[PDB]
């Protein structure tokens, strides 16, 4: 009965937007939502450090009442000096859900088979759910409507950002399009699993070495680092792309951006760039998927 | 009033130990209901070696007591080294209402609790860990009712911290322990010593023995620990053949009373000092355990605060 | 208009006067001002660690209603692998106030110059104007007013509590001697905005390698260790010029019979500074170290107000 958030097609096209719902209305109340009053605990590992994440997640636990315990790497890694299933049988006595960065899903799937209390992906190497649920809201903000935009994600598209993109865009009924170039396309189990998802939503799927058409007529153009570099050049995503766009078309970028690599400076900078409330939009989704899944956990 | 500290088990008296015991039972129903640290006030919590199980327990009960833990850890210069003990503990005193430290010598504890002006907590130390046993004594009260005239048994490394503390704090709950280890790895005769003069008090007894099997026959309670800890890992020792035949297994365990219960100061090393089939059996209460490190030592931190 | 505090005299003597007394008021009542109730977000950032400046602010932002979140130098560094304007852009989303700990002033500038909310200089290499609030702060609890005082500052007088001393001292009215052996002099560019200023306060600055005559008659003495940890491999012996300036029993007589001693902590007992001068009547380091709480505060608390 408890939920889990490993991958973002763990939602259904119906929660996905209960939980881009919360998003918006957290944005505009940032302390109204207190499920964590006490303060109740939740437990912020990583098994590698990601900053941006630990800064997110931190704040927005606080903002809903609670007291995050951070666990940094440099710490005895998960698993190290204890089983995964001990170590998760008492987190689950001491907070009320377990947020992660590990590498393998493997790791993950272990951790949600035997937790008691959700267990969430912050981010991993197949999958970075939490950042496009915020993708996600910031479309939203700028666009309305989600279902029916078409969306390219340009670059490594082997990457976790391509993966969620896929799952999580077609979630929304968004067309996504994924331009990489040869030995940096999706994994194959992932394609699937989204083009199966798109026949739910009206969305599709489209993968393409074509950066040109991949940029034709698109509402949301996306990339993110690179890491030879080669293979990307064609797929940077810079003016003479964006110009083919859509009117009113918007960039994402996870950030952080290498500016003249897979961004130029005038697209990060333009009044089509959203990549700065994107950054944002990490702490208001994360609080509504934390409060979602407490809701049903 | 004269400031409370509580470095070994053995700090509090019988009666006082049941005041924190009741303390922590009440706190566990109502886990927000004491906030002696509103405000937030401050509590020092500093890792000599890093403890993220101790770090977690701390954390949260101080800030579910209202209070801010300000977390140093080994990264930091470690204390005594950039700036005398005696500076810290000075200023130490001026920012926080209490100070929790996980250290290594007693001596260190002795240092800063001489001249600190608020309470120190031992959070885990070489040679004790007194807040460990307080809540197991907790566990041990919830799974089977009044403490006194319990019998319990511990196994493995007889020098260790659990040992140290489950004959001062077991002693002082009134329970009967023995403490079974090999030649070699018997309790400090100092804290034997001790042992023995408290359980005069409360009409308990010590037993120090390498009979595994007399150990456990007729016991209540058994506990184990890990065998080894970090700073043992180049002592020279085979620090495996020594103590095989004090794992706690099924085959032990059957000897205990058929309602006995099993403690473990988490992480367990499964297949060595305790099996998956105790581990995960109807007598271990070692998960209920583990919580309660959280319950027991907001009861310690509110009780000091208020006898300081 | 955002307000910034980079260095001392980002404050008027008017607006250090408003701080100042702010300090005073936390300390009777810590959790009365709870501007970042919510809580709101404070990130404090340091390139390199400074685990007392962590302890004072991340306490001091919690009794404000707040939530500071830390990032110590095991993350990657500010301006490496983002630019310093996109990271200060996002903080800004954030947080409602970055405190910083770094190098040189330009970064500090050009976090300053972009963020749109206050910047603070937790501890720099040119300047720690954090810790002569709180030094300011203590001497009015144990002299009254500030103004007119005479503080000397001994050892190394081109450091961050030389700089900041001689910045922050004339600001409030007081007469700085810098005393330090040649080639350890303020930097010129700080000596001179310490002399504008203190002509608009009756303040005044002095340098002189005669240690004797900057301790005579000075109501407060002022020492720092003599090496930072990033000037243990400079090259220089950095100890046997700085003996004769050595805040000990001898130069300590030499002052006012009222004089009072400051020592930013930690300090290396002796060296810069004897037991006999730490743990006598004239020493104030203790309330100067608890202070930095109180002065931390005051500081967030006037600039979120401002800004
Ligand atoms: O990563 C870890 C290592 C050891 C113990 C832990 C306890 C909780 C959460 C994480 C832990
Ligand atoms: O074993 C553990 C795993 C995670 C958290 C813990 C907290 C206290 C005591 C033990 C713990
Ligand atoms: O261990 C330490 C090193 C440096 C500063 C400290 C301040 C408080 C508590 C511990 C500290
Ligand atoms: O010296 C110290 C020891 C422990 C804590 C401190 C906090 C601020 C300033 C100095 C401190
Ligand atoms: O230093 C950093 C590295 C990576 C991310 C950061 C985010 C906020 C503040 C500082 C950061
Ligand atoms: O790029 C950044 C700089 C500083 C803070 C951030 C927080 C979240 C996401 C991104 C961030």
């Amino acid at each position: 009965v408890i939920r889990h958030f490993l991958r973002d097609d763990d939602l259904s096209p119906a929660e996905q937007a209960e939980v881009l719902e919360l998003a918006a209305e957290l944005k505009k109340d940032p302390v109204s939502r207190r499920p964590l009053q006490g303060p109740r605990g939740v437990a912020v590992i990583f098994d590698k450090n990601s900053t941006r994440t630990r800064f997110s997640f931190e704040l927005g636990i606080a903002q809903l009442g609670g007291h995050a315990v951070v666990v940094d790497s440099g710490s005895t890694q998960l698993g190290r000096d204890e089983t995964l299933q001990d170590t998760a049988k008492v987190l689950s006595r001491y907070v009320d859900a377990i947020v992660w960065r590990t590498f393998g899903q493997e790791r993950l799937d272990a951790m949600a088979s035997v937790a008691t209390v959700p267990v969430i992906n912050a981010l991993s190497d197949e999958f970075h759910p939490c950042q496009v649920l915020a993708d996600l809201q910031t479309i939203a903000e700028r666009k309305g409507a989600l279902r029916g935009l078409r969306l390219s994600y340009f670059g490594d598209g082997a990457n976790n950002m391509a993966h969620s993109l896929l799952l999580g865009g077609v979630t929304a009924g968004i067309h996504v399009t994924v331009a990489a170039p040869e030995g940096f396309l999706p994994d194959p189990s992932v394609r699937a699993a989204a083009e199966r998802r798109a026949q739910d939503t009206g969305a599709s799927v489209t993968v393409t070495a074509d950066a040109h058409a991949a940029a034709a007529g698109a509402d949301v153009l996306v990339t993110d680092t690179w890491t030879r570099v080669k293979p990307f050049r064609p797929f940077q995503l810079n003016s003479r792309l964006l110009a083919l766009a859509d009117s009113d078309a918007i960039v994402l970028h996870c950030l952080p951006a290498h500016r003249g690599d897979e961004i130029t400076d005038a697209v990060m900078d333009g009044p089509a760039s959203a990549v700065w409330d994107e950054a944002e939009n990490r702490l208001h989704a994360q609080k509504a998927l934390l409060v979602w899944l407490l809701e049903r956990s």
